[PDB]
């Protein structure tokens, strides 16, 4: 329900989302400055610059620019990791990662998720967890 979503948060309904509309709609999420977040992604998807956008900038606007695998399964991954890390870190590292993961016997995550993490220093964070997928 994507668009239902979409459609739902325009009360108006007349079938277009503005940034307010928006900034509410992520809101209703979290409160990570999404006013700002958000206003850099509107932009983005923005390209006249009328502040208001349609389902299909919102579709798009969704993802990030253009390109979308599943971001369900970025929004359960942190969901998940967020489930798992009981112990109250906000950060995770390779170790943590491949330890975990190791349980399920998908080791290439381990290999991944190096790859992924071109720093060198072995962690990650929540907040660079999500961006990355961005
Ligand atoms: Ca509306
Ligand atoms: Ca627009
Ligand atoms: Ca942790
Ligand atoms: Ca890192």
């Amino acid at each position: 329900m994507a668009e239902a979503l979409f459609k739902e948060i325009d009360v108006n309904g007349d079938g277009a989302v503005s940034y307010e509309e928006v900034k509410a709609f992520v809101s209703k999420k979290r409160a990570i400055k999404n006013e700002q977040l958000l206003q850099l992604i509107f932009k983005s998807i923005d390209a006249d610059g009328n502040g208001e956008i349609d389902q299909n900038e919102f579709a798009k606007f969704y993802g990030s620019i253009q390109g979308q695998d599943l971001s369900d399964d970025k929004i359960g991954l942190k969901v998940l990791y967020k489930l798992m890390d009981v112990d109250g870190d906000g950060k995770l590292t390779k170790e943590e990662v491949t330890s975990f993961f190791k349980k399920h016997g998908i080791e290439k995550v381990a290999e991944q998720v190096m790859k992924a993490d071109a720093n060198g220093d072995g962690y990650i964070t929540l907040e660079e967890f999500l961006e990355f997928s961005l």
